[PDB]
């Protein structure tokens, strides 16, 4: 399995605190 990536967007986040902005940046 590899690490944690998000689900529409390139990108991966090491911690759910981090990965949650990325929803709420998303756009
Ligand atoms: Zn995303």
């Amino acid at each position: 399995e590899k690490p944690f990536s998000c689900s529409l967007c390139p990108q991966r986040s090491r911690d759910f605190s981090a990965m949650t902005k990325h929803l709420r940046t998303h756009g």
